[PDB]
Formats: C-alpha cells, sequence, structure tokens
C-alpha cells in the first residue's frame, strides 16, 4: 500500500480534514497517530488517538516523545490543527489575535521543531502544512487567520530548504484548501459560503476527502520531486 | 485502478516525459493514444501509437476524429509535445522563435480546441498541460521557450474556467517540471546541469517517472478539487 | 524631471494607454517616439509619431534604425501595442489565434531583440512590457489573449536576466493592468462595467493615467532596484 | 510636492530603511512621525521622533492618540519595525520565535488596527507593510522571520479588502526588499555579500534609498490603482 510501514502524525485529527487525512493514510497502510484536544470521532485499527494541545510546549514534547517511544520514528507530519476567531480588524480583540497565531502558527512550529530535525537525521520524511485560500488571497474579517495561513507558506519554504540539507530526503509542502464544510465554518454566514461556492470554477464547495487525497499524494513517494510548494485545492477559486 | 476505462491522449508520447506519462496511465487501466512525429520507443498493451504533428491543423483534426471514431470520447488530454530552439535574444532568429511558439503554444491550442469542448459537452474530463520551471522563472537563452511555457499557464487558467461552464466536471491544470533527465537536455552543457541540480533543495535532477506520477494524480479523481493550477515539480528549484 | 534627457519608444502610442504613457514621459523631460499604425490622436513638443507595425519584421528594423539615426540611442522601451480577438475556444478561428499571438507576443520580441541588446551595449535601459490581469488569472473567451499576456511575463523575466548580464544596468519589468477606461472599454454596457468594477477592492475601473504613472515609476531611477517583476495595477482585482 | 499635506507614520523610523523612508517622505512635503524604541539617528524639520514600542499594546494606543491629537489624522502608515533572531529550527528557542512574531506580525496589527479603520472612516489612506524576499522564498535559519514576512502578505491582502469597504479610497500594499545595505549587512564577510549579490540579476545588493523610492511611489497618488500587492524590490533576486 502507498504508505505501508510509514508512521504519520496528524495534528487536529479528531474530526474534519484531519480525520479525513488520517483515514486516507490508514487505508494506505500507514501507522497513524491522530493528536487532538478532543477524543477521536471515529475508529480505525491503524489510527491511535492521543491528546495533543499544539499550543502547550511542554505537552508537545511529551506527545512527541510518546510517539517516538512507541513507533520509533515519524515519517510523515501533517500540521492540520487550526482555528478561526473572526472579526473586522477595527473590533478584533487581543485574545482573538493571540489564540489564532498561537494555534495556527506557533503550534506548527512547536511540533515541527522536534519532528522535522528528526526526519533530517533519519534522512527521510514528508511534512504537509495546511494553509488556506485565505492565506493566498486574504479575506475580510480574518486578519489574524490570514496572517497565520500566509505565514505557514513561509515556514513551508524555509523548512523544505533546511530539512533537506546534508542530502536528507525530506520534503515540505503545504495544501491551501478552499472551503470544505467542517465545524471551522460554524460562525461563517451562509450568504458568504454560497458566495464562496460561486467563486470556484467548479461552482461548488469541496469535500474533506478531496483534501485527504492530495495529502496522501504529498505524503507518498509519488510526490518525490515536489517540495517547497503550496498546492491550492480550491476548485479554481479566486477569493 | 485509478484510470480504469478512461481514454487518454498524450501528445509527444514517443519518448521522454510523454512516454513516462503514457506508461503510468496505461498501468492504471487507461487506454492511451500516444501521438508523436516519431515511432514509439516502447510498447504496452494499453498504449497505441498514432502519427500526430501538433503544428499541422488539418492533421490534428484528422487525428482527433480518428480517436473519437475508435473510442467514442477522450477523457484525459496531456499536452506534452514540446521543443527548444535556444539562443540569446540578441542572436535568436525568426525561425527559432516561430518554431517554438508553433509547437509549444499553438500546438496546444490546435488539439485542445477540439478535445476540451468535447469534454465540456460530455460533462467530464481532465487536461494536463506541460509548462516548465522556465515559464515560472524565465531562463537565459530561452525567451521563446519561456514565452510558451508561461503562455501555457494563461491557457490553463482560461480553459479551467471555460470548460467547466454549465456544470461540466472538467479540470485543467499544468505541471511545471524542473530539469528532468530526457533527450531535451542533450544540448545543455554538463556544467550547467550540475549548476541546475545545486539550485534544487533536493540537490538532484528529477526522473521522468517523478513527473508521470504527478500527471497520474492530476488525471485521476484524486485531484477532483484541483483545477486552474500550475504544479511545480522541480525539487524546490529557484532558477 | 524624472526622465530628463532620456529617449523612450512606446509602441501602440497613438491612443489609449500608449498615449497616456507617452504624455506622462514627455512631461518628465523624455523625448518620446510613439510608434503606431495610425496617426497620433494628440500632439506634444516631446512626442514624435512614427509608423510602426510590430508584426512586420522588416519594418520594425527600419523604424529602429530611424530612431537610432535621429536620437542616437533608446533608453526606455514600452511594448504596449496589443489587440484582442475574443472567442470561446470552441469557436476561435485560426486567424483569431494567429493575429493576437503575432501582435501581443511576437511583436514584443521583434522590436525588443533590437532595442534590449542596444541598451545592454550602452550600459543602461528600462523596458516595460504590458501584460494584463487576464494573463495573471485567465478569462473566458480569451484563450489567445491570455496566452500572450501570460507569455509576456515569461519574456519579462528572461530579458531581465539576459540584458543585465556582463555588468549592464538594464531593467525589464511588466505592468499587468486591470480594466482601464480606454476608448474600447467606453463602449461596453454599463451593467458589465459594474461587474468588473465589483471584482476590484476599490469598486471601480482604472483610468489610463493610473497606468501611465506606474510606467513612469518603472522607467525612472525610482525603480532602480526593481527588475524581473510584473506589477498588477488593477485596483486589487481577482478575475 | 508628492506628499504635500499628508501625515505619515513610520514605525522603526530611527535608522535603516525606516530612516530612509522618513526622509524621502519629508523631502516630498509630508509631515512625518518616526516612531522607534530609540532616539532618531538623524534630523529633519518635518520628521518628529516619538517613542514607540510596537509590541506594547497600551503604549501603541497612547502613541496613536498623541499623533491624532497633534496632527489630526494619519494619511500614510509604514509598518517597518522589524527584527531577526536567526537559528536553525532544530536549535531555535521559544524566545527567538516569540520575539520575532511579536514585533514583526503582532506589532503590525497593534498599530494598524487603530490607523487603518481611521483611514477607512476618513475615506482615504495608504498603508505600506514591509515584507522581505525571505517571506517570498523562505531562508535557511530564519523560520521565525520567514513566517512573519510571509504573514505580512496575508495581512496586506486582507486589509486592502477590509479598509476599502464602503467606497473608502484606502490602499494597502507591501514592499519585499531583497538584501539592502543597512548597518548589519555591512558587517557580513565580503565573500558572503558577493554570494548574495550573485543571486540578483543586477549582481549587486540594494541601497536603502532604493526601498524608500518605492515606498514613496506607493504612498503617493502615483499608485492610485495599486492595492493588495507585494512589490519585490530585490534586483531580480531568487533566494
Ligand atoms: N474547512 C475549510 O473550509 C478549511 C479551509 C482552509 C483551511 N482549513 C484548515 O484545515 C485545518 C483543519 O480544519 P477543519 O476545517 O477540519 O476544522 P475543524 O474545526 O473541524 O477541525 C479542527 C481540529 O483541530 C483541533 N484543534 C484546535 N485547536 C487545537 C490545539 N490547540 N491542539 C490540537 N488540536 C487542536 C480541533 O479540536 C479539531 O478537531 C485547519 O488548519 C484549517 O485552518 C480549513
Ligand atoms: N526534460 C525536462 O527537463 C523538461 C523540463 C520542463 C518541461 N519539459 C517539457 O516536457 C515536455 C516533454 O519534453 P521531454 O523532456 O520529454 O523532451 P523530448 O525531446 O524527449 O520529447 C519530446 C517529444 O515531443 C515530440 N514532438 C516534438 N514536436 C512535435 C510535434 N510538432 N508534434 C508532435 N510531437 C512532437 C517529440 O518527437 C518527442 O517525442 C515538453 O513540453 C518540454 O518542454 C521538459
Ligand atoms: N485598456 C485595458 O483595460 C487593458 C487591460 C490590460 C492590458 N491592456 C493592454 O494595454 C495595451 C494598450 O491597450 P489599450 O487599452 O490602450 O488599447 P487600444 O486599442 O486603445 O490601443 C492600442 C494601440 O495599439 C496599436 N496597435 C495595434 N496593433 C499594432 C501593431 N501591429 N503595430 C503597432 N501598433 C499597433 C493600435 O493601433 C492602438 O493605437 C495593450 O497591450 C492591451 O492589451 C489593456
Ligand atoms: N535591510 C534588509 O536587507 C531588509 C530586507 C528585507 C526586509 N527588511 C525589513 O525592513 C525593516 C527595516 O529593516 P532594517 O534593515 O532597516 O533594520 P534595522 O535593524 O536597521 O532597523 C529596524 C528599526 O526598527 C526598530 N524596532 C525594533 N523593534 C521595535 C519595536 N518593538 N518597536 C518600535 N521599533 C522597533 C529598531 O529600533 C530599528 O530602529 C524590517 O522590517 C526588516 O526586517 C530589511
Amino acid at each position: 500500500k502507498k504508505l505501508e510501514g510509514k508512521v504519520a502524525v496528524i495534528t487536529g485529527g479528531a474530526k474534519g480534514l484531519g480525520q479525513a487525512i488520517a483515514l486516507a493514510y490508514a487505508e494506505e497502510g500507514a501507522k497513524v497517530i491522530a493528536g487532538d484536544l478532543g477524543d477521536l470521532t471515529y475508529s480505525h485499527p491503524n489510527v491511535e488517538g492521543m491528546y495533543l494541545n499544539v499550543t502547550d510546549v511542554t505537552g508537545v514534547e511529551k506527545f512527541y516523545q510518546s510517539v517516538i517511544d512507541k513507533y520509533g520514528k515519524i515519517d510523515i507530519l501533517v500540521n492540520n490543527a487550526g482555528i478561526t476567531k473572526d472579526a473586522m480588524t477595527r473590533k478584533m480583540t487581543e485574545a482573538q489575535w493571540d489564540a489564532v497565531i498561537d494555534v495556527n502558527l506557533k503550534g506548527v512550529f512547536n511540533l515541527t521543531r522536534l519532528v522535522g530535525p528528526q526526519m533530517q537525521t533519519n534522512g527521510y520524511g514528508s511534512i504537509i502544512n495546511i494553509s488556506s485560500v485565505v492565506g493566498v488571497f486574504g479575506n475580510i474579517g480574518q486578519a489574524n487567520y490570514a496572517a497565520t495561513k500566509a505565514g505557514v507558506i513561509g515556514l513551508t519554504m524555509t523548512w523544505a530548504k533546511e530539512f533537506a540539507l546534508k542530502g536528507a530526503n525530506v520534503r515540505v509542502n503545504a495544501i491551501a484548501p478552499g472551503y470544505i464544510m467542517t465545524d471551522i465554518l460554524k460562525t461563517v454566514p451562509q450568504d458568504l459560503l454560497d458566495k464562496f461556492a460561486a467563486l470556484t470554477m467548479l461552482n461548488r464547495l469541496g469535500q474533506p476527502e478531496e483534501i485527504a487525497k492530495v495529502a496522501l499524494f504529498l505524503a507518498s513517494d509519488d510526490a518525490s520531486y515536489v517540495t517547497g510548494q503550496t498546492i491550492n485545492v480550491n476548485g479554481g477559486m479566486r477569493l
């Protein structure tokens, strides 16, 4: 199978895109660890749920070491955990700003600074960061979120360079999804979601499996000459 | 299999990337028509060679109608045929300019103007154009080639919009390869090749199969929410 | 003045953006040669109209040599002449394709292959190519035009590299205008002007002077460290 | 003069690019406030130095209100304050991460959330964010910096949309400088400076004034139809 014998960590893996990615990987033979604040909303023999708060530095170290102790190595990392706290910038509170940067940007750093160097030392890995169409185009009411999702692209390019030093076969890429119905959209008015669908060339929102399949491509050796990239998976949207 | 029952046309399919893409498709259940000026340099039970000169408008129509007569429809098109005629712009001749625009840009139009609308009418298809790192960054000695490979991106985006009108599930994307070991690199001095490898994050040139696997991804329903995109497959190169 | 003592050639300089750019340059101390098929629709003490058909290679050389004989050198070149021949790809004729590629792509090459190397030899120059928002995003009914305006970006990057080799202070950039109210856009129904305007962040179309001021910036030493770039001047449009 | 009558705030205005921008604006008639942690290293009659720590939310409000009380309005904002704390990601400390995100991303938010809405309410303004070639390409040893300078592009696009709502003529853009000879770069070994220069098409590093001239263009009405953009001012660099 495509990921047979590979160990994959998925942050925010309890539901939504993270669930879809975990299941796609597990169906292709990966040993998957789905880390989340919440219990998994699903079961698969090759998905282990673990508690993970990507904002708790001490907790991230404990999670990382627990995975290494049990599974030996981490071949694939998907930095998928993410939140929104939307507001017009005129009204956005310090807490709305801080929380989004902490999960979506620092939380990516907190775990990658452990996993990525481990991949370099092992001479192999694939890291997939989850950006957003909002990071590529900006979006009203989302200065915090857009900063993080554009920021993830900066991390992606930097780490694609760094972790491939000294001949290490480590790739780092990002996926920038368009709009997919998950709980992250709970505060987004339906008028906007309908507008977003109409802005795609395919005239529709995406499904979680449509992101998972691209994540599977990038994690696998099929994408062996793809690194440093941000792949837009957005039905052709311009936002 | 990923392309079971699909009919795929690959221009420039006799060797190089076109051959690699044809074989990848053929191994995933597609019936492949490999169109080229030259005889195929390989065989496969699912690949049929046909004469195709993408610059001969009348011949392209004949080729197209022959494929439709045999198989009834075309589900996948890869516009891969391409040439170089390198020269500094200071010295480039009219013939060097004209030939490259004719194959690499008009040739893409000549066949796609038949296949793409047929996909739109059938309600389904996937078109993969082959750009180049040179279209994304430019390159010394290649203004003609760069114009065409950047031009192909304009075609890609336009057609991703046009052929998905009226609810048609037609996707159009481009692959921009970096430097891949094929015959098109015969004329490039070896010192420059070594330089090219060092410009990649992976510190190596690519193999044809590394492009073929991405072409397979895009042709398949795995890429169902990917359209209008140019995927760089270049080992992280900046040129 | 910003361009005092410089000699500038503007193709398509009889009206529209070409006229606005010519006048902006002429008001900043440049001697401007406005080349066009038609007579200039304006006059200025620093603008000389000359016949130029960018598609006639022999005539382009005659124009070039005439300008050099009179003016000694050309410091600035704006490759502005351009046309559309719109059609859905399914109906686009060979002539509609050919004419647009010949003016908008080959025409740029035809004059630049003389002027650019001359700037390099002289140790100084600035070239401004005119792309379009359509080259950046594609547009239904404009595959030919989109191919050319995306292709111009490939030319831009290539020439920025080539003409600055061996110590020459030659810069090459492009402007990608959004929808600008030239004679041609003045005819379109208001209902549709409103539509394009609504795709911009400023909720309006542009004026020709708004392109000219950017062309003045890039031609001038204010842009001395800007090369290889395509500047979108489009009110924040996503098309 | 180009900015006569306009009030401009420049963060990090005591030295480096901020100084160059402040002086360029002052020479074109702007009333300039240069905010910084330290005293200005220069004098000009139309530059007022003020204490500003962009990371102190409360102090930022006090600074903002002081400027409004004295000058009435803020027409132009340049978010230039920035720091580096370089480290390979494997060694980067939490403090190195935190400080760079706080200045380079949150600091931009802290002041813009006051100034930008004020521009929207006044119906006019121009905001210039300072990104970097590192935000566009990534760079080894600079994951924190790259995250922030890519993030600034996300902010730029978001605010170009938000602050122009309801017909307000507010533009938001970014400049991404290449390697510019400010104080730190002068101390790097000559071998390295030559290496960096060799990555540019012009084979040289930039001077601060070359950034300031672009900042002047964007602040001015010459850039009236430019918004949502990131302008690379890098000599044609690929990093
Ligand atoms: N659904 C979309 O339209 C869309 C579009 C673009 C990008 N994204 C991104 O996709 C990713 C996944 O989001 P989703 O749409 O599945 O949303 P979701 O809310 O359904 O799932 C997010 C998951 O991440 C978790 N999480 C939140 N904070 C965490 C923390 N501190 N530590 C560990 N886990 C944490 C949640 O508990 C949750 O299970 C996010 O990065 C999001 O920004 C989503
Ligand atoms: N190999 C690389 O490094 C690289 C990088 C980027 C892009 N590309 C491109 O990928 C494509 C394939 O190139 P390749 O590397 O396999 O080169 P190649 O020279 O090995 O193969 C090209 C094939 O196209 C065919 N062809 C040429 N003109 C034709 C015409 N008028 N009609 C029909 N067929 C024609 C050739 O006969 C040949 O079989 C090209 O578009 C090329 O520009 C290659
Ligand atoms: N106006 C817009 O909204 C817009 C947007 C994006 C790009 N553009 C581009 O800006 C440029 C200027 O367009 P415009 O709106 O001013 O159009 P225009 O039609 O008003 O003017 C074009 C001028 O180019 C000249 N020209 C055409 N073919 C020529 C040839 N073979 N040789 C010499 N001159 C020739 C014409 O005679 C004419 O004077 C074009 O490249 C156009 O594609 C325009
Ligand atoms: N010089 C370059 O090559 C280059 C390239 C790309 C981007 N940049 C960026 O340009 C900007 C200016 O850089 P520079 O080269 O002039 O650097 P610099 O270090 O010479 O000057 C930066 C100034 O911002 C200041 N500053 C730092 N923290 C602050 C805070 N909390 N509040 C207020 N002011 C603060 C400093 O006191 C200093 O005066 C930075 O954002 C930067 O990262 C510089």
